């Protein structure tokens, strides 16, 4: 079994990069996708999907996603045209949707002839502030967060391709899980000072799937600049990142007083939890310009390793 990082790098300076680690003999190797392709992935390495053997690499400011095998990390195809993609989500094996910033439509691809085959327009959307990020199914609809200046949950139709319903919450959803009650869950990043679109103290909600409604919302901190919900392999713990990270019952009904990890003054950056025995994997940016570290923690939150990889470590990929 293993472990994908991906590296953001610095924005504008095509430093993003891609890292594995094997859990077993905590070993990292870094660089892996130039060690094995002699040429680099580009600029903000996204995020990264695995399906049948092939990993799929977002290049969000490379207008790209990578196709590779997962055993000898070479190239095996890959999808150019994106405005700026984001997250990838199969619907099968020859329809996924690519979502964007910069952009009003979520791209509909076939993975099987590396094609784009679609577009899903959304409403109240234009290119110039445009966003739509993470992915979730129920049943025969996605719902889609909408992150960069935008307020909203979009729910897709997956046979006709079209929005069919909105929810509109605080400002900016940075990202979407559903746990084990089929309850949505987001946190908003409450905007940034000096924000055009706005700034605000921020939220975490819980959204029923089934009647898209909000069920709870524990609103934080002005100032506060959460991120990334995720959930366990058995969907019932939540943890996000709000300078600490945080972990909870899915069933609570009230936040924690207590972090997993406490913040030390630097930048927890990305987040996963390991879907099979509950390790949870913090990537630390540090301050968005050295070499990354992620910390790797048992369920009780005790260290077991901790490796460098790349600049701006944002997200993770189980190859199982
Ligand atoms: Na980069
Ligand atoms: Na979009
Ligand atoms: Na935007
Ligand atoms: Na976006
Ligand atoms: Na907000
Ligand atoms: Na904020
Ligand atoms: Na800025
Ligand atoms: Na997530
Ligand atoms: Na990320």
């Amino acid at each position: 079994s293993g472990l994908f990082i991906t590296n953001e790098g610095n924005f504008q300076y095509s430093n993003a990069t891609l890292s594995y680690y094997d859990p077993a003999t905590c070993e990292v190797e870094n660089e892996v996708f130039y060690r094995a392709n002699g040429f680099k992935l580009g600029d903000v390495a996204q995020s990264m999907v695995i399906r049948d053997g092939i990993g799929w690499i977002v290049v969000n400011n490379s207008h790209v996603i990578f196709a590779i095998d997962i055993n000898t990390f070479k190239e095996v195809g890959r999808i150019t045209g994106f405005t700026s993609p984001r997250y990838i989500h199969f619907l099968s094996d020859e329809k996924a949707y690519v979502t964007q910033i910069w952009d009003y439509r979520i791209f509909i691809i076939n993975p099987k002839t590396y094609e784009i085959t679609g577009y899903i327009e959304c409403p109240d959307m234009d290119m110039e502030s445009g966003s739509t990020e993470q992915m979730v199914q129920y049943g025969k609809y996605v719902y889609v967060n909408c992150w960069s200046y935008q307020n909203r949950i979009l729910k897709i139709d997956t046979e006709t391709d079209k929005v069919v319903d909105e929810l509109t919450i605080g400002i900016q959803p940075t990202s979407l899980v559903m746990d084990k009650y089929n309850k949505m869950w987001t946190i908003t990043d409450g905007g940034y000072e000096g924000s055009p679109y706005g700034y605000e103290a921020p939220s975490l909600y819980r959204i029923d799937a089934e009647t898209f409604t909000v069920e709870k919302q524990f609103k934080f901190k002005l100032g506060d600049w959460p991120s990334e919900v995720q959930l366990n392999g058995t969907r019932d713990t939540l943890y996000w990142i709000n300078n600490d990270i945080w972990r909870m019952p899915v069933e609570a009904d009230r936040v924690p007083v207590r972090p997993f990890l406490e913040f030390r003054d630097t930048k927890y950056y990305g987040l996963t939890v390991n879907p099979n025995n509950g390790e949870v994997y913090v990537a630390d940016a540090i301050d968005y310009q050295q070499q990354g570290i992620v910390y790797r923690y048992s369920p009780q939150g005790k260290l077991i390793d901790e490796f460098y990889v790349g600049i701006i470590p944002g997200a993770f990929c189980w190859k199982l």
